[PDB]
């Protein structure tokens, strides 16, 4: 019996697909909402932006699908919007990883992927769970302002399904097995690396291993992305003064849209 996953929905966040020369498809980050990218400034290039929503955003307790089934769901919605490639993919955090894996799928189906936009995310991999307390700390600072249902200033508790959806997403990637992109023509990758961490490492929660959101970054090159996409051009930006979440706030978000305009110019 075929692995199942609810179909996915998507919305245009800016621009006009099909009429615009290119369309950038953003996969959802830990929260499961396309509106995480609604903070992206208007692209000055002739590019539209479409964002997908996780079909289990408000009931993560029912995410019973395999990552493969979820990827197929994302691909199905993308090709519904745009039947033929090339494609242009992207995402923040868990969405950046989903964007690669989606490219894997599309490339394996014989389609071309010309752009990949990664916003602060290490190459696709099983990952150790951050504890609830960490996310509740991020919320007390107002870092969930991008999440639709959450508090823009951290004055209230987050929606009941938010933090568990983060947990659910990390968990569905548990059985992921890395593989290099099987396309002779590599896409043009853009990567944004946050320079700061939410908490000082001395105050961070104890973990069994390392975590890209706990240890301050010191490596600002492809840092692994060049291993799964050898031969690709990488436009890499160091967001000094910004951490994983503030990177999406008005204070810094423009570096991301400038990058997209460059990679997709």
């Amino acid at each position: 019996l075929k692995p199942y996953c609810r179909p996915s929905t998507s919305v245009v966040l800016q621009g006009l697909p099909m009429v615009a020369r290119k369309t950038l498809f953003m996969l959802p980050d830990g929260g499961g909402s396309a509106f995480s990218y609604a903070s992206l400034p208007r692209l000055k290039s002739d590019t539209a932006v479409v964002g997908l929503n996780c079909p289990y955003a408000r009931d993560p307790e029912n995410m019973n699908c395999t990552h493969g089934a979820m990827i197929e769901s994302f691909c199905n919605e993308i090709r519904r919007r745009q039947p033929r490639g090339p494609y242009h993919l992207g995402g923040w955090s868990s969405g950046g990883a989903f964007a690669y894996v989606v490219a894997e799928a599309l490339v394996n189906q014989g389609e071309e992927v010309h752009s990949l936009i990664i916003i602060d995310a290490p190459i696709p991999q099983a990952m150790e769970q951050l504890p609830r307390a960490f996310y509740e700390h991020c919320n007390s600072i107002g870092l969930f302002a991008t999440q639709p249902g959450a508090s823009p200033d951290g004055s209230t508790e987050p929606p009941s399904y938010l933090i568990p959806h983060f947990t659910a997403v990390v968990d569905v990637m548990l059985d992921y097995k890395l593989a290099p992109l099987h396309a002779r023509r590599m896409p043009k990758v853009g990567i944004v690396w946050a320079a700061d961490t939410v908490m000082d490492e001395r105050d961070a929660p104890k973990m069994k291993g390392m975590h890209f959101m706990i240890q301050k970054r010191t490596e600002f090159g492809p840092d692994g992305w060049d291993t799964i996409m050898p031969g690709a051009s990488f436009d890499i930006v160091r967001a000094d003064g910004a951490n994983h979440f503030t990177l999406m706030q008005k204070e810094h978000v423009s570096i991301i849209s400038d990058l997209i305009d460059r990679v997709m110019a």
